[PDB]
């Protein structure tokens, strides 16, 4: 692959079944797409506050059962990341 940058993903099975609700089924995604995916799942199920979209609550959600946080902001990026590599493997 040309990008170095890339990141190939597995999901585990509970990410993969939020994944495909959204989007398609594939053995390995890039990280890239499983956030694009993961915003389109709280477009989708309105998690977001209608006043406040930047802010989500996702707790006994399936996203927040994965995270295992009640709620976020969008700005935490750190967070976000490392929530998701909770939920995957990297491919070697
Ligand atoms: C002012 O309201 C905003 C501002 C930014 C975001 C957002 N920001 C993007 C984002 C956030 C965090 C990271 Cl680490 C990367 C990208 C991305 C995203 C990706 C993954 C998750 Cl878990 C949540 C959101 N993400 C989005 O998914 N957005 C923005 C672009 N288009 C959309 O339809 C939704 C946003 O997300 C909602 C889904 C809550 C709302
Ligand atoms: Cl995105």
């Amino acid at each position: 692959p040309a990008s170095e940058q890339e990141t190939l993903v597995r999901p585990k099975p509970l990410l993969l079944k939020l994944l495909k609700s959204v989007g398609a089924q594939k053995d390995t995604y890039t990280m890239k797409e499983v956030l694009f995916y993961l915003g389109q799942y709280i477009m989708t199920k309105r998690l977001y506050d209608e006043k406040q979209q930047h802010i989500v609550y996702c707790s006994n959600d399936l996203l927040g059962d994965l995270f295992g946080v009640p709620s976020f902001s969008v700005k935490e990026h750190r967070k976000i990341y490392t929530m998701i590599y909770r939920n995957l493997v990297v491919v070697n």
